[PDB]
């Protein structure tokens, strides 16, 4: 009974146990899952229909980018370093209202995962409009996604309302009961674009289904505020109250985190997605992470759309996050190299609710991977490879990627997408975008 | 009269006049000078003896690093997230002194120059030891340096005192009088480490010579109140009062600012120069680069050292510094990506006091230039393709560069440095350096 795969590298992260890198070490691959993690010694006695040596490359869980609105990407840097509102008023939701079909989505959200699984993502979240044609994309792509639906007070492209929205949400719930990589969750926009009665329509269903729900949560401190001169209470608070907080709760950004929000968070032991680059491009603030952290509270990371941010690459934001933990925390040993690595993959696996099948590498879970290549010089000396991941390498070193043990990158090749087709299709919408605009 | 080189990429920014992009432009260079940028039409009828088309590239001014400390390349990851002091007390100061040596110095900072030009940089500034060393590696390069000669209270490797620092500094500032792209400086590190006297020496040299002072100055609120309470004065303002402020100071970090500081930077027009990366990764503090740009204050930006960022990424540390500063002032216009494009090309030149030479893409300067390739996948669609570069690229995106009209990279391969023999001059450094730490 030999592996479908055994991968030699020179180092592989499990993850769990933290802190841990192992050398002379393989990971084996059977039938889509991790079968084993050990020696090369005693690996190579099991055999293997195929063995990959990958020398001057690290091994470790896929990354997790947990929160994102994929089909923008063809938004992306089309009105960069405006104020907030203007950005929105004049230029992004008149070409949403122009442009988003199911075509602009199909080519937006496949051109976002191309870019993604090239960064060395093999999971993502998606809050954006027409849920049923990103599905079909990430089925074809073979990625794993959270796929959230958006739920809003006014039309959006795809839904004249809430309720269909909700409708078109129950029928992509079932169609997708048993696809092994997609699972549905509920995506209410934030507290102030949904109402009372719309939270506890979806916290039924939700119960009703084990489904999530991700949320813009506190984001900046002008929706803090105006939830306070106008009902009197936080909007956390407000979630809190109607018992949408739990487990399975995406609080996305929470840039405004006071201690009443704390003690919820670390009591319903719900997740904060942390989006660093968002929030700074934006000027919505700065998430207190390493104080999150210290207190018991799951933090995954996202990249946010590309029009705020404007790559999709989570082991960058990852840097960032990293880099911009110390300073706001006040300690250079703030969210160090390792938990950032596991913020990335580990946590985003928590959060997605998907932490028994991935996020770290560990016999019995799937076979999500991803191999960075630190041969390279502007990586010389590696005196730890993490570290040098975290600090010292980009995404372009990336070499290989695989979920459920398919590879999907191959010495950065993209095996499911044709690249020079999606480059021209996005040049064919910038062109007329620009126009528009 | 043909063009020894012409260029024709399909936009060239040429950074003065400051928001302008050039389309179905050209650029011809001769004798190492740019001699006119004009559309490809008029400029085809000089003729050219070489002719490049650059599509899908964008041209622009060579990145002006405008700090670091270039052959730290070597302890790059060596000891991360730990507290300042015990990574300069455990690790670094040990390092320094065990293995520091005009070879060390010799293989650090050809591997950081090799790091640099491959990532679009075609001027630094080094503050380091063994300037002779320093000045030999980056006359073979073929880059433009400021070299700044470190001055302390301590003996330090090559030099025991700041009088012999001083000797070899005059010294070198002679030998190297008409090197056309080496420049000399005087690099007292900071004020809590030189003495009052040295500092009067250092600029009655300074102003004989007409030479730059870069400084380490209020990298830390530590500093600013140790100094205020041991001396009644911050920093800053005992520079000015010894009357170091000037055109030709350059005042790195300044994370510490208050409304003193930033009129005597005003009157004295001394340059501020950014390392946003390190202020984080240090926990050094967030400089408010907004509030000094609208003073009038000219900010460059510089890496620092690779233990402390962990790249000699220009074009990275500047998308950092334009997300910062936003947050940082409170406002999503701040920094936009031709200013910040700007920060990291003219006002570097304008810092180390070569603005007249470089900086720009003006007809009379010298043809310093970096090619982008922003054709790739997650580019897609370019809107803006200098928003594209600061906010969506990585500098794997550089393809070409030219320093002096004299190309340094041609697609991606250095031509002035062997990278393999590089790296494995760096493990052998690593090998060494992991032992001793
Ligand atoms: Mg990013
Ligand atoms: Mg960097
Ligand atoms: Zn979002
Ligand atoms: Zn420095």
């Amino acid at each position: 009974n030999p592996f479908d795969l055994l991968l030699l590298p020179t180092w592989i992260v499990p993850v769990e146990p933290a802190g841990v890198v192992l050398r002379d070490h393989a990971l084996g691959i059977r039938d889509g899952q991790i079968a084993l993690v050990a020696p090369r010694e005693q690996a190579m006695r099991h055999g293997a229909t195929e063995i990959r040596e990958l020398p001057g490359m690290l091994l470790a869980p896929g990354l997790v980018n947990a929160h994102g609105h994929s089909a923008m990407s063809l938004f992306r840097g089309l009105a960069d370093d405006l104020p907030l509102m203007t950005w929105l008023q004049d230029h992004i939701w008149p070409a949403e209202g122009q442009w988003v079909s199911e075509d602009f989505i199909r080519d937006g959200t496949e051109l976002a995962i191309a870019e993604q699984v090239k960064g060395g993502i093999t999971c993502f979240s998606d809050m954006y409009f027409y849920p049923q044609a990103i599905c079909g994309v990430v089925h074809d792509s073979g990625v794993r996604a959270q796929v959230a639906i958006p739920v809003l007070d006014f039309p959006i492209p795809g839904a004249r309302d809430s309720a269909e929205a909700i409708r078109q949400g129950m029928a992509l719930f079932d169609d997708l009961k048993h696809h092994p990589r997609i699972r549905i969750a509920f995506g209410p926009h934030a507290p102030y674009t949904v109402s009372d009665d719309k939270l506890e329509q979806i916290l039924v269903l939700t119960e009703e289904l084990d489904a999530s729900i991700q949320m813009h949560v506190h984001e900046t401190a002008f929706e803090v505020e105006q939830a306070m001169e106008r009902n009197g209470e936080r909007p956390l608070a407000r979630l809190h109250r109607l018992g949408l907080l739990g487990p399975r709760f995406q609080a996305v950004h929470m840039t405004q985190v006071d201690n009443d929000d704390l003690a919820m968070l670390v009591e319903t032991n719900s997740s904060v997605i942390h989006c660093p680059e968002s929030n700074l491009k934006l000027a919505s603030g700065f998430c207190p992470v390493e104080k999150l952290w210290q207190a018991g509270v799951n933090v995954a990371i996202g990249t946010d759309g590309a029009a705020s941010n404007n790559d999709l690459d989570l082991l960058g934001e990852t840097r960032t996050a990293a880099l911009l933990a110390k300073a706001v925390y006040g300690q250079a040993t703030a969210l160090d190299a390792h938990r950032a690595l596991r913020m990335a993959t580990l946590n985003g696996a928590r959060a997605l609710g998907l932490e028994r099948l991935i996020g770290s590498l560990e016999a019995g879970k799937a076979a999500d991977l991803v191999a960075f290549d630190l041969s390279g010089l502007a990586q010389q000396p590696v005196y730890d490879p993490v570290s040098q991941l975290i600090y010292a390498s980009g995404r372009d070193c990336v070499r290989h990627v695989w979920v459920g043990g398919r590879q999907l990158l191959d010495d950065g090749r993209l095996l499911r997408h044709d690249e020079q087709r999606l480059i021209a299709r996005a040049r064919e919408w910038g062109a007329k975008i620009a126009a528009s605009d």
